[PDB]
């Protein structure tokens, strides 16, 4: 194949090799000007060289690091860009949260008076249930969304009607009578039923979304932790190391041999199968909070569905005295007064008004929400395939270094240079079961990769069921349902160690696992614990979080007390 011409040098001079490491930093009396009389070589093939076997571990722990570089620094913009719009986010929430209860605070001011200045405390309540709602700490926002309303009508009534004595059996009941003439649709008429529908199911979507975001940011900040394994370091010096310890330093990977390489240095790729279905649990509850679940509509219908309410409440004033003052005691007598009420008075100072509407924010507002989603739909999207592209990027960056030729052309092999031809496997740790240059068993995936592959496919479930709009209540159903799910399994290790007359440290028998380990104690799910078990307890560390919890047995020794 095509290449780029070259300069007639003394073979396999190693004189060549010290101009390039000396560069490096690399100590000169390590690297002879001509083949060494040994092999001293063991990773790369046992031949003469240039490479003491200082150097061949000095370039193993070199190729190692310029490995971690491309991948931690691509890592660290995906943990960034999550953190970015996770904050996003939360910032547009708490700014309608803000400007939302100041409208209302103005609009209930001029259009309902008093009966809003002395009970502002409760309706600026609701605000801060719907930040702890927002944040898992105030789940109960159901209950004070219904409490809301016969708050009002314990308080808002007796003002409407100050004539009327109110002693605490009234009041009692008029917060009682909300919760049943709501069913009548009487007090505030149907806007308790849509005030309370709008902003939970709105606000589980908008949370779900928020818990999804971190799971990936935790995902990814431990994937990222996933050591790489010396086979990986191994391979990498075959990559790179190797034809420069045998005095070619022009000779550079294949990208096929390369591709494998960095295929099963990569076992983090056991999280790609979820990562995809997590990340489409994210973009379908994206699109849901564009309209239906819009919460910033959500925020501003909040006073239009209230300001119903208590419209329905002086409207209906009438309908509701007549069973006040019937289900909670008769009517008081009242200085009641016939022919014509009085003029309404006025004030000096200059009173003001205004209307609020069930309308989508405009402008900046609208534009910043149209724009949140766009940001949000399309880097989630192209963020797929990055466990696919780390495999891509190193070895793009192999190829680049002899962009000048082409892999028609002869290109280093590991241990020899050709055109690479043996195939190049997928991802996944399954598909590194096959690969010819660096084979890794996926019966073992690491650590971090077991147990946060499980958090993207609860969050999974969850979204995908909010996106429904369904309460967060729910369970981790692959089919969006009631179903039930998870669950996974834990087991423990069980010791021993008198307490009295001897006092000895609690140590193993051994630990009850599924199998029952060595000591067989074990059915499945059941764990048992034999032998001179005597004070003995339990040490359980869960699986899906590091938690660990400690219990004791009533068998104490004793001996003849």
């Amino acid at each position: 194949g095509p290449g780029p011409g070259s300069e007639a040098k003394v073979t396999r001079s190693c004189a060549e090799t010290r101009q390039v490491l000396g560069a490096r930093g690399y100590s000169l009396n390590l690297i002879p000007p001509a083949l060494i009389s040994g092999e001293h070589l063991r990773v790369c093939p046992q031949e003469y060289t240039c490479c003491s076997s200082e150097t061949e571990q000095r370039l193993i722990r070199e190729t190692e690091a310029t490995f971690r570089g491309l991948v931690e620094d691509s890592g660290s913009f995906l943990v960034h860009t999550l953190a970015a719009r996770h904050r996003k986010f939360d910032e547009f929430f708490l700014e309608m949260l803000s400007v939302a209860q100041h409208s209302l605070t103005q609009l209930f001011s001029h259009s309902y008076g008093r009966l809003y200045a002395q009970h502002a405390l409760i309706f600026n309540g609701l605000f801060s249930r719907l930040r702890d709602f927002y944040g898992e700490s105030g789940e109960g926002l159901d209950d004070t969304l219904a409490d809301f309303w016969a708050q009002l009508l314990e308080r808002v009534f007796p003002l409407l009607h100050p004539q009327y004595s109110f002693p605490p059996d009234y009041l009692l009941c008029l917060s009682r009578l909300a919760s049943s003439t709501d069913g009548s649709l009487q007090p505030f008429g149907d806007s308790p039923r849509r005030l309370r529908l709008q902003i939970t199911r709105t606000l589980v979507a908008a949370r779900a979304f928020v818990q999804g975001l971190e799971t990936g940011r935790n995902v990814v900040s431990e994937a990222l932790k996933v050591p790489v394994s010396e086979g990986c370091s191994q391979a990498l010096m075959r990559l790179i190391g190797c034809p420069l310890c045998r005095g070619v330093p022009s000779l550079m990977p294949c990208q096929g041999f390369c591709l494998n390489v960095v295929r099963g240095c990569l076992s983090s790729r056991g999280l790609e199968p979820d990562w995809g279905n997590y990340l489409d649990g994210l973009l379908i509850l994206a699109d849901k909070l564009q309209g239906p679940f819009s919460f910033e509509l959500t925020a501003e219908s909040i006073g239009v569905k209230i300001s119903e309410g208590l419209m329905y409440l002086q409207e209906n004033s009438a309908k509701v005295s007549a069973q006040v003052f019937q289900e909670c005691g008769p009517p008081d007598p009242v200085p009641a007064r016939n022919r014509r009420a009085p003029p309404p008075r006025e004030e000096a100072g200059r009173l003001w008004s205004m209307v609020t509407e069930e309308e989508r924010p405009t402008t900046a507002a609208g534009t910043n929400l149209h724009r949140l989603v766009w940001e949000l739909r399309e880097r989630l999207a192209r963020m797929r395939g990055f466990w696919a592209r780390l495999s891509l990027t190193v070895c793009g960056d192999s190829r680049m270094a002899a962009d000048a030729s082409l892999e028609a052309a002869p290109c280093w092999t590991g241990a020899g240079r050709g055109r690479y031809l043996p195939p190049v496997v997928g991802g996944s740790p399954a598909e590194q079961v096959n690969n010819p240059e660096l084979k890794v068993d996926a019966s073992g995936p690491d650590v971090p990769t077991r147990r946060r592959r499980l958090q993207l496919r609860a969050a999974t479930a969850r979204m995908k069921t909010a996106a429904l709009g369904h309460d967060l209540d729910g369970q981790d159903a692959d089919e969006d349902a009631s179903g039930s799910g998870g669950g996974q399994q834990y087991a423990d290790d069980w010791m021993a160690g008198a307490v009295a007359p001897p006092a000895r440290p609690p140590r193993p028998p051994y630990p009850p696992r599924r199998d029952g380990s060595g000591g067989k104690g074990g059915g499945g799910s059941a764990r048992y614990n034999q032998g001179r078990s005597r004070s003995g307890g339990a040490s359980i560390g869960f699986h899906t979080q590091t938690i660990l919890i400690l219990s004791l047995s009533a068998l104490a020794l004793l001996g003849p007390r």
